[PDB]
């Protein structure tokens, strides 16, 4: 399978995810009408990805970023993780509900 | 003064500024509220900045990008540009509405 988790911060949450065998990481975000955006660089929208000493995958988001929404008081961003061989074909697709603050 | 002129393409439009003495240019994205954002480079809402031959700033956007409005069948993107020195002081700042197709 895939690691990953997420962790909830002051201004925003990363999420942070781990692929084996060479495989590569895809983050795409959903808004309301299921519409996958790929995950870039993004100041305007506060996205961001970097990877980590370990050799992992982080995507950060703030909270006031693109596509995070209120629900109940909490802020959620729905994002998908594509794990991809290095042919372009997905592997495995998750899908996660980031939810800030946990619970 | 400051040399600028906006093209309508067929799936975007950029905007060309041309700064004197040094000087370099911010571009900022506005809203119907009036709020100012940063133009950086944003494959997700189709923003991009990039420097022509003839050492001009170019800020392509594409017609679906963010913050681009629909009004009266055409496109319309309002921004503004700062003209700065390098101390970060604002010379001059100019306001632009760029619709397309023209007029
Ligand atoms: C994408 O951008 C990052 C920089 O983003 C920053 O960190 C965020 C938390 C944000 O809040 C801002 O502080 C920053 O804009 C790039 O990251 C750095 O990566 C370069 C390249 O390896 C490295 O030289 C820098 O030292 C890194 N910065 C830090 C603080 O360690 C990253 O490379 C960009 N990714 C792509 C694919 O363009
Ligand atoms: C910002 O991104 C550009 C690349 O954007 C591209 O062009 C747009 C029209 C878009 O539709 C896509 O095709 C591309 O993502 C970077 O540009 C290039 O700049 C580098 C650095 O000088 C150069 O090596 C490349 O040859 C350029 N690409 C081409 C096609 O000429 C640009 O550098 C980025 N700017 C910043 C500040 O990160």
């Amino acid at each position: 399978l895939l690691q990953y988790h997420y962790d909830c911060g002051d201004f925003g949450m990363q999420l942070l995810a781990y692929p084996t065998r060479g495989r590569t990481v895809h983050f795409k975000v959903l808004d309301e009408f299921g519409t996958r955006f790929e995950v870039a660089n993004c100041s305007i929208c506060m996205h961001w990805l970097n990877t980590g000493e370990d050799g992992g995958l982080i995507f950060s988001a703030g909270y006031e970023g693109c596509h995070v929404l209120v629900k109940d008081g909490r802020y959620v961003l729905r994002v998908q993780l594509e794990e991809m061989l290095l042919s372009g074909v997905v592997a495995a697709s998750y899908e996660v509900q980031m939810t800030c603050p946990r619970p």
